[PDB]
């Protein structure tokens, strides 16, 4: 039966607390959401029909040839972790798609998954990235969906085996993924060259990107030189790409280096359409904006008003007004923004029990000696709020920039970033200053990521690293010399579909093989859940997060006919080995569903 | 520094000679309002804020300053307008207050210090955004690299950002972050001046009216027709607020109570601006309303400062003195 383990997990959640943890005693607001008007007749036509009429190299023709501006949507992917930490249910991003696929025609195109997009719907929200993305493509038949993958990992945190990456890929494109963006967290060229190969392979749009990093325009700038900049634009022309973009993770984007490095990436390539993306921590994320569409810009990331400014991207409600008259001409009609911002600002209230509002009331400068990327600086907000971190908080950021100073100045993304917060972490709860970590280090101990990083699975960086550091850490531990990837031996995928099979697996599909191949842990974790509890993903956000109050009736919808009302009578008490009782009324009848509590 | 709601130029000169007789640095502020790279905009012009300059100049002042309470300084609109006023005016310093509520405060700024601004309000970093000033750092941080050379020592800012940070979350007991998450679009056509959408917007969500705030906003584009075309900053904001909410609470339509208004009372309010008190607009107001009503109760006309009877304050202290007061001092009877 399936109706029965639903209501053995509401009853659970009765009486005990939620799985994922709560960090503020809050709980989500009763305001209902509003679906906004929609038309009845089929969508517009926008540009996924040239991809599917022409090649990518049409369609990226086409995309220059455009007079005009464009924007791509990130409200799906980036303010998911900028502003909370990607708690969102499909159940909720389900009910927009009839709307933005009639309304909003001109997108360049969609962000559905990313880096932490996987792990995440795995650890916290028990829910499959496959099946999310699996029925969107049937709700947006209009606009090519794009998904954030990074060279040698592919979702995760080290290097893999390339055929890995073919078969993930391959998969990918299979399921309905249009559009594909490589990055690495350091600029080794082979993994970019990895990445894109993997990519063409597949058969799709290839677009490359290039971490953004220091001011381009300050002449004390030496690391990081201007002609670095256009020396890997060369390279990853002369490799062979179609849209060039510019990660800005930080959002360091001052508009003189806006307007002068557009300008000379424009000045010796008059044919590669431009795409930038920026995160609106400063502040000064619009202005910047203006100043690169000005110059030779082509698209544009754009997320909704309700989740923009603070660490988000910029508002689309900005870039429309003031892009009105202007030779650019966006023209989209901005009566809808505002119903679709309406949407989300009364969807924001679902998620209130964790925010970034907590002791980040406003945007932060000082990103400027941090280089903190906006997606980690949530994460370390949530963990000063976990140990109650106060003015030693400013101990903390004051402990990064030494430490990635002794490690070399280093551009700092998904891994690197996490590697230089923990060595941080770590320094500051030992107490220690530098000089004396410099002195000893061997007998010192350090995390295990830090020797990973010092070992070389992630690739070298620019400027190279240390020795005596590495050499006085390392000891005798082995080292990986070349690309990472190349040296790394492929592993068999193929004991792994059938050791699942024989395991607890009797239709695995090869979406979950490769799943489970990425994390073996949380993918059996979050499949024993499942097989314990029943299908998530069926219910509401507060139903799913705080749960039926008392003395309430509500009703679930399954199919079309599969229908069905809940009423929540009452619970008794711990009979002899800590067991409830509740009692739950269906249509027309009454259950009652045993509970172990968890505290004997 | 001289303001005034309307554009009632008697008012604003009181305002400037009142405080040129005192003694002292006195600039006089516009209210911004509409489109003015807008064809279609004709109650607000380019040449509308042209004569207002020149009477302002004319009547000699020190700085000129542009107000905008909704943020709706599109880049270009201030570039046009700074331009048109810096080429025949190349000598007073333009000074220009704005407010990010729209969302692009920093780009209008820089825009604005780029053609023809030499002052601009910025307001703490982290006492910023949502519906307040544009950020320090920002600022400061943007225009670094360029001619304009700020020259502001950029890390006392931060340390003055954490101390605000800090003070801040004692009053937690009520903030806008509770109630706005995020600023908000929407405002072009709204004109809500930024003091009021905030406590408008978490009066509609504490009683309940979290989907019904739309409707307040909705009539009040209608309710603004009724009283016409107007330039909104201190008064009438809260007039029209209240007419909205009286309107809605109501639960009636624009059409019937225009049309039976004859047995149906009319809001106090409303009445009060439509007796002039205040001024006179610009295009005059609906007679009907407040014939039905004012009739023949004393009618003012002219400056209502003048026509009203000067009354002497010397008693004032007389009679505080006599009933609560024994160390009453002159800022006393005047806040009395």
């Amino acid at each position: 039966n399936r109706a029965q383990k639903l209501l053995h997990y509401l009853g659970h959640v009765m009486v005990n607390g939620p799985t994922t943890p709560i960090p503020v005693k809050a709980s989500p607001s009763p305001t209902d959401p509003v679906v906004p008007a929609v038309p009845i007749g089929p969508p517009p036509a926008g540009f996924r029909d040239i991809l599917l009429r022409e090649g990518p190299e049409g369609f990226a023709r086409a995309v220059r040839n455009h007079p005009g501006l464009l924007l791509m949507d990130t409200t799906f992917r980036d303010a998911h972790q900028s502003l909370l930490a990607t708690r969102v249910r499909t159940h909720d991003l389900k009910k927009i798609a009839p709307y933005v696929a009639h309304n909003f025609s001109k997108l360049f195109s969609m962000e559905n998954w990313g880096g932490a997009t996987f792990d995440v719907a795995m650890r916290f929200l028990y829910e499959c990235p496959w099946r999310r993305l699996q029925e969107l493509r049937e709700l947006i038949p209009n606009i090519p969906f794009q998904m954030l993958l990074r060279g040698a990992n592919a979702v995760g945190y080290t290097n893999y085996p390339d055929n890995v990456v073919f078969k993930f890929c391959e998969v990918a494109k299979e399921n309905g993924m249009d559009v594909f963006r490589v990055f690495d967290s350091l600029n080794y060229l082979p993994n970019m060259l990895l990445g894109m190969e993997a990519a063409g392979s597949a058969g799709g749009v290839v677009e490359a990107a290039i971490s953004y990093t220091g001011d381009v325009a300050d002449p004390s700038r030496t690391k990081y030189s201007l002609q670095y900049y256009m020396g890997l634009a060369e390279e990853l022309v002369r490799a062979g790409t179609h849209i060039l973009c510019i990660k800005d993770m930080a959002g360091l984007l001052k508009p003189t280096a806006c307007t002068m490095l557009v300008s000379s990436l424009r000045d010796r390539f008059p044919d590669l359409p431009l795409h930038i993306h920026t995160h609106d921590t400063s502040g000064a994320g619009v202005a910047a904006m203006l100043a690169c569409a000005q110059a030779g810009a082509d698209v544009v990331d754009v997320a909704a008003d309700s989740m923009s400014g603070m660490t988000s991207q910029p508002s689309m409600g900005a870039l429309v007004a003031c892009t009105r008259g202007t030779p650019l001409d966006t023209e989209v009609p901005m009566e809808r923004v505002f119903d679709y911002s309406e949407y989300w600002e009364g969807a924001r209230g679902l998620y209130a029990a964790f925010d970034c509002t907590a002791t980040m009331k406003s945007g932060n400068s000082d990103v400027y000696e941090n280089e903190i990327p906006g997606g980690q600086y949530t994460n370390l907000h949530f963990q000063a709020h976990s140990m109650g971190l106060g003015s030693k908080f400013k101990e903390v950021k004051k402990a990064y920039v030494e430490a990635n100073q002794m490690l070399g100045d280093l551009i700092k993304v998904t891994p690197s970033s996490k590697i230089v917060g923990d060595l941080a972490q770590f320094m500051v709860q030992n107490g220690l200053s530098r000089a004396e970590a410099e002195a000893q280090a061997e007998e010192l101990s350090f995390p295990r990521s830090v020797v990973e990083f010092l070992q070389g699975y992630i690739g070298v960086p620019h400027g190279g690293f240390p020795e005596p550091f590495r050499s006085k850490v390392l000891k005798d531990l082995p080292r990986v010399e070349g690309r990472p990837g190349a040296s790394l031996p492929p592993l068999d995928l193929q004991a792994l579909e059938k050791e699942l099979v024989d395991r607890h697996g009797e239709e695995v599909t090869p979406e979950d093989v490769l799943s489970a191949a990425m994390y073996p842990d949380v993918f059996a974790h979050f499949k024993d859940f499942t097989a314990t509890f029943g299908p998530l993903d069926s219910l509401n956000t507060r139903l799913f997060l705080q749960g039926p109050k008392i003395a309430e009736e509500f009703e679930v919808e399954l199919e079309r006919g599969k229908t069905l009302h809940i009423k929540a009578l009452a619970v008794s008490d711990l009979n002899r080995a800590g067991q409830r009782q509740v009692f739950f009324e269906l249509n027309g009848q009454l259950r009652s569903i045993l509970v172990k509590d968890t505290q004997a």
